[PDB]
């Protein structure tokens, strides 16, 4: 696991984190891509950013981090990308989810975004 892929989320906080993916995907309130997550950060439309760890080139997800604090926005990495893109409810592999603000996720992305800045 490449060492700039921090903070990293154990396998139960992971899950936690695709849980809560897939609850946002059936409120249309996520976006796919390292190139959607970006533009939802500096647009300060995005509460907490996750990064499959196995994205390849990795290249593509490591500008996310530096945009990210700059903005107070809360990331963190995961391990796959197969298991983000079954989270996102779609069929092929997915290295970046953002999600967005809604009154149905408020309390459970605080309780989640407490615990990825405790490993920070």
């Amino acid at each position: 696991i490449d060492p700039r892929a921090i903070p990293f989320a154990n396998e139960e906080l992971s899950l936690e984190l695709l849980n809560l993916v897939k609850h946002g995907a059936s409120l249309q309130a996520i976006k796919r891509g390292a190139n959607e997550a970006l533009k939802q950060v500096n647009r300060g439309k995005a509460e907490l950013v996750i990064i499959a760890a196995d994205a390849d080139p990795i290249e593509i997800v490591l500008h996310l981090p530096l945009a990210c604090e700059d903005k107070g926005v809360p990331y963190v990495f995961i391990g796959s990308k197969n298991a983000l893109g079954r989270a996102c409810n779609v069929s092929v592999p997915t290295i970046v989810a953002s999600i967005g603000k809604h009154d149905a996720l408020g309390n459970v992305v605080a309780e989640i975004v407490g615990k990825v800045e405790a490993l920070v």
